[PDB]
């Protein structure tokens, strides 16, 4: 979910909403192909729709 | 068209300024996936694509 820090509003994750980043961190939490769909149900899978 | 709300600089809107929301409202345009890509000319049918 994603929030306003001030303000408590609850949200899906959005694809536009994150950015790539260079490095992993330990903090990072795995994820894997299958499962970036179902945290980020706007995600697109351009190797399955090819 | 998206322009500042402070001043008028208009231009055409892109998914990537839009964001899912839990409820709708009475004052939201009611809409039709094909109007999507006439509203939005960066949206993309997936299921139809694939
Ligand atoms: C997320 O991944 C990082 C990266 O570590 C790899 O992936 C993990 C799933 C696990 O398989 C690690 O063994 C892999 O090396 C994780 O960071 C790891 O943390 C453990 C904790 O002791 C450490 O032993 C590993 O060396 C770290 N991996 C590194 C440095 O590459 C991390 O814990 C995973 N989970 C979260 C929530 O971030
Ligand atoms: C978009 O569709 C909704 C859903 O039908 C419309 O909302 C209705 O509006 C009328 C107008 O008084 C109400 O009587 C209904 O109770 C509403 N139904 C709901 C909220 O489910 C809405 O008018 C349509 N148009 C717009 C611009 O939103």
């Amino acid at each position: 979910f994603v929030s306003s820090r001030r303000m408590f509003e609850p949200r899906k994750p959005t694809v536009s909403d994150f950015v790539q980043i260079e490095s992993c961190v330990v903090t990072y939490v795995n994820l894997t192909r299958d499962q970036l769909p179902d945290v980020i149900p706007d995600y697109i899978d351009v190797n399955k729709t090819r």
